[PDB]
């Protein structure tokens, strides 16, 4: 929701974000802790992180199972951050 509403599929996840998708921090370390039970309180283990990169809105939204698995999506007005990333809880 923080990123640009004119992104790729980043405007689809936000929908389920109205449940319990709170604000994370940036890295997967925080998203895994929040999206775990912090974002799973609404309906699914998926929160929303907000980071700052070289672009504009270096934020992300992860949503999956509160078992450590999350789907962090890259959303940046950089016009190149509209993809997603399967959060393995470790963050590679």
């Amino acid at each position: 929701d923080y990123d640009i509403p004119t992104t790729e599929n980043l405007y689809f996840q936000g929908a389920m974000a109205f449940d319990g998708e709170d604000e994370v921090t940036g890295p997967d370390a925080d998203r895994a802790r929040a999206a775990a039970v912090q974002a799973v309180p609404g309906g699914t283990a998926g929160e929303v992180e907000t980071e700052t990169g070289e672009g504009a809105a270096a934020y992300g939204v992860l949503v999956t199972r509160p078992d450590g698995t999350r789907v962090e999506v890259h959303l940046d007005r950089d016009f190149r951050v509209l993809d997603t990333e399967p959060a393995d809880g470790d963050g590679g």
